[PDB]
């Protein structure tokens, strides 16, 4: 038996949510539908512009490792928060979902990692994110045992904005291929993808990275290209299996010349999207490590991501193996 | 002019909201519908048991304030937070929401209070309180010239727990009445009536409190009585005027052997009740101000409630001012 299906690692977050007018992202700089990165000044003056808000725990891969275990599937999870109120959310919002969740916080400053996150009205999310306590993640805090007994390890791109967390991500491949497992990563945000391609394409040409997600944008600025066509053919060429979703448009899986085409669900209102490419990792990681095809892995994947983006939240409220049982994906 | 139209004065408190079933309810013997007090110890367990969960700004009058600011108003808060990551939360939303906040924190400990807030399948709501730093509110946080310059000011029935609030409320009443202003408060919920029945009627019967706050539930507990419409007529001829909600039968205005009946919104389905009374009574509050017939304030309150209702969080994230502009309310 395998201990964990998928264990995921990121940059742990508390969201901070708003819902903006466009002028709002003008007047302040912000890159729509981006990952911006700020420093604490910043945090403090975007804040005092920013309208009433809710809060909810975040975190790409702590999303996905949420949404595989909601799914059924066992999860766990590495990524550092402070000894405090926010990291004390963080922690009990994750652990209350069944994932494993035990890297130890060093102290109370920094302070754990938020994210200012500007929703538009067409549902489209700009985040604002100050890393805190997110720039202590390092080796020390890989559980070796976990990467061991997980089927996959899944990290985010976004990990190499901190300065250590790269040298855990080595140790993760080392033990994950020593003991026969597989290594999955996200592209994460094209800018993300702008400031690290050299070494994204490093990790997949290497054979460090299994299986890659990415969205359009992340493709195409993998290669520098507007050649969505070129984006998809170079990308299975780098790596085993790429999942590349399209929005509305779905997601295209490849594996060597293999590709599997899969649709968007049906949708009552796109109310945020936040979290929508974390779910889609969820659905198809925990098809694959319950053995599904590519196809269905894809499916599960639109399903999962479909579900996020119709509430306010990245992680879903809902029971999404029931959603898998009705949809007859089970 | 004056500088304020409404003040609200109560406990300040971060709400950290999940979904429940029902057998959760009975097997933590939490009380269905109601405000249950706990201590510190209580509030670890109760936290280690609910699910992942969503954070907001709460408070009845909190809430109550904000409301009023939505609309259009112009309103002021007194509650008491710790200096912690939950008091920064909080005295961000109320103050970006444009109400006037100016209560100085004391220390870190006890920290700010919070209330676990479980929303059944039918969307009613079960707090599980810990008071935490407003027991710590008292006459040193009376900002009189606040209360001489606001046309009225509210407090919650609530604010009778912690053990010193009830002398700043006295001390606003008798700001509020050496200059010509009027005091509101609700009744809050039908155990707090159960616990200091005698001192709400007295403050009522002493004229320190002119209009009143009422659901069905609190006015029958107010009179011990199982006949709401002796409830009605004790609750007249108990304060100048009351304001008496019924659920999905709207709400009933009282002053005198005046009666003015307003019916409540047609909801599709109901999310989660938090909130309703508190933005009846902004609702109410803000129509009262404006100088509007109190069917019209009655019609302002459910409009506003039932906004609420139909979200998530117990402020309207939508504009209140829009929705009574096209509700010919205005
Ligand atoms: N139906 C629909 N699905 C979307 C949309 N945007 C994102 N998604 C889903 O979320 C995934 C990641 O963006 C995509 O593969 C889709 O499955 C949208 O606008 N409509
Ligand atoms: N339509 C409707 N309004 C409600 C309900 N519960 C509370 N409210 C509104 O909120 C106020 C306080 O409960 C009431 O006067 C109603 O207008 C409900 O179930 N349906
Ligand atoms: N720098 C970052 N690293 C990892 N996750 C992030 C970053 N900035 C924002 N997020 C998370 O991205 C999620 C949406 O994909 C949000 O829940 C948010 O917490
Ligand atoms: N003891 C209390 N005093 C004042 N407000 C409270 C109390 N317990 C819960 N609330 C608030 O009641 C609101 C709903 O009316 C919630 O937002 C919650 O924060
Ligand atoms: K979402
Ligand atoms: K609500």
């Amino acid at each position: 038996m395998t201990r964990f299906d998928v264990l995921t690692v990121g940059n742990a977050i508390v969201d901070i949510i708003s819902r903006c007018n466009d002028q709002f992202l003008i007047d302040n700089q912000i890159t729509k539908a981006a990952m911006n990165l700020i420093d604490a000044e910043r945090a403090e003056l975007l804040y005092s512009r920013m309208g009433p808000a809710l809060e909810a725990s975040g975190g790409s891969a702590g999303n996905t490792a949420a949404g595989v275990a909601n799914l059924g599937g066992k999860a766990a999870y590495f990524g550092n928060v402070a000894a405090d109120q926010l990291g004390d959310i963080f922690t009990h919002d994750i652990r209350a979902q069944g994932v494993h969740y035990q890297t130890k916080p060093k102290g109370a400053f920094p302070p754990t990692a938020r994210s200012m996150i500007f929703v538009t009205e067409d549902g489209e999310r700009s985040m604002n994110t100050y890393l805190g306590a997110c720039v202590e993640l390092g080796p020390e805090d890989v559980e070796a045992d976990v990467v061991a007994d997980a089927k996959v390890t899944y990290f985010e791109g976004y990990l190499w904005d901190p300065p250590r967390a790269k040298e855990a991500i080595l140790d993760c491949a080392r033990i994950a291929h020593q003991h026969g497992r597989e290594m999955s990563m996200t592209l994460s945000d094209s800018f993300c993808v702008d400031r690290y391609r050299g070494e994204f394409l490093d990790l997949m040409r290497s054979g460090k990275v299994d299986i890659v997600f990415a969205n359009r944008q992340e493709a195409l600025s993998l290669y520098q290209t507007d050649d969505f066509e070129e984006a998809l053919n170079r990308i299975a060429a780098d790596c085993k299996i790429a999942a590349v979703t399209m929005s509305e448009n779905g997601a295209v899986i490849l594996k060597g010349r293999e590709r599997y085409y899969v649709n968007a669900i049906r949708i009552r209102e796109v109310v945020d999207t936040t979290g929508a490419g974390d779910l889609f990792a969820s659905g198809f990681l925990y098809g694959y490590t319950q053995g599904r095809s590519l196809e269905d892995c894809g499916k599960l994947g639109c399903l999962a991501a479909g579900i996020v983006i119709q509430q306010i939240g990245p992680r879903p409220m809902t029971s999404l193996s029931e959603a898998a049982k009705q949809a007859g994906l089970i």
